[PDB]
């Protein structure tokens, strides 16, 4: 029985969360973890990233091998029809409910 | 410090908190408290209700005094040009920081 | 047969818009409009504000009843069980989806 | 001069767009493409989703070649400190600004 909180500090640490008051059922979230980035494993190696912020990382960054970018961490949801939903989002409810579980 | 779920307490509590970490100065987030409201004064009385909204709780709930409709507490900004933004989302960085403090 | 930014204009105007692929039934947003609203009113009159704000205007705004505070537009939503969420977000899905359409 | 709704269309597209009225500077947005992983993949391959995850996605979508789960699009944000946010969140102000600009 958990604040949003509470549910923070357990997916900070790698567990998966659901609240009961949500409508879709059999849904949880989890964190994804943040990494650094080699600059040109980006421009060249990474397949989910598009075009124009490739083209921008070259123009603005470079080819360095030294060179790395942070891409933070972050929440994901395994929704009702079984998609990952990168990016979940808190809700005013889903921040002031006190009805989160641990699954 | 304190993590974003000990300012979602604190804010529960009716205090003011703020990230250090964000680019505008001066801002801070609170809560606005729940309350429940009468129907008639929903179709009746509100000056912030769209028309859209007074007519579809009119054709549903109808003229019952009793009736009322919960409108749920949420997160409110003072922003940095100090305007009052109504329903504040707290970012994946927001929600993950450690730099939370009481204002 | 609507994207986000569609809705988002017809919200703009008034109406109120659904997603079909919601999990929840009945429900939709709208949008509450902005308003400027007298200082005074604010830290004396108006119910619906925490003190710790109240507070704060007052220092930081002495009232005059012609210094007014911007309170902005924002998207709410009629919820499953009936109650109004203010505040409503959109998620990444509600984003990028192309199932809008228009209640009445 | 543009509404979140052309943003989005621009975003859909692959282009980077940001708005005039933010607090950072040099910030923008983009999208990350959609896929489809097979269930293998997730559980023996891809290390950047927590250990939790691929299990459940073990014990339920099972050890066959044959499932896949799919990873929706969704929006990052390159902050002003130079880090890419994943999972960027629209604001209020964001959804109803018409100040949006297209970077690249
Ligand atoms: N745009 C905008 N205007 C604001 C805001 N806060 C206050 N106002 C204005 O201030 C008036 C009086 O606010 P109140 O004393 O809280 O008196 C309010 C309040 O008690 C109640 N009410 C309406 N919606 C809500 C809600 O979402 N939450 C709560 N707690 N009360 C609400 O209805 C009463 C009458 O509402 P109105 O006729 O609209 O009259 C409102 C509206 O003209 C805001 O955040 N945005
Ligand atoms: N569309 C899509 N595909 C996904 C997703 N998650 C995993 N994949 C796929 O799984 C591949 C291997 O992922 P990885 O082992 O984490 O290997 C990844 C990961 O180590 C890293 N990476 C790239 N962007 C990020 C990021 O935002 N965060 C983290 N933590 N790592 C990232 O770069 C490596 C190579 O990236 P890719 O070439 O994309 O290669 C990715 C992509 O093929 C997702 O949410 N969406
Ligand atoms: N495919 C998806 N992609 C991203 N997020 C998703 C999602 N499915 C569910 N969520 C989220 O998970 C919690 C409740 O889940 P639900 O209660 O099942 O939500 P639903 O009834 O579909 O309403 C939808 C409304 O809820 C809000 O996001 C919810 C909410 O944080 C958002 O404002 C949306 O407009
Ligand atoms: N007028 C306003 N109305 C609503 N919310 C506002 C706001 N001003 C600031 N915020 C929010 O407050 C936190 C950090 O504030 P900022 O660090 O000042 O953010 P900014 O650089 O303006 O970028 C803006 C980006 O940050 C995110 O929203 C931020 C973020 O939750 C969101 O993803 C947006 O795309």
């Amino acid at each position: 029985s958990m604040t949003f909180g509470q549910a923070l500090e357990s997916l900070k640490r790698g567990h998966l969360v659901a609240r009961k008051g949500w409508n879709g059922k059999g849904m949880f979230i989890f964190m994804r973890p943040e990494d650094s980035l080699p600059t040109n494993m980006i421009v060249n190696q990474v397949k989910s990233l598009p075009e124009s912020f490739k083209r921008w990382v070259a123009n603005n960054h470079g080819d360095s091998e030294t060179d790395r970018i942070k891409f933070t961490a972050y929440l994901c949801m395994k929704a009702a029809d079984g998609t990952i939903v990168n990016g979940w989002l808190a809700s005013q409810t889903d921040m002031l409910a006190n009805d989160w579980v641990i699954v």
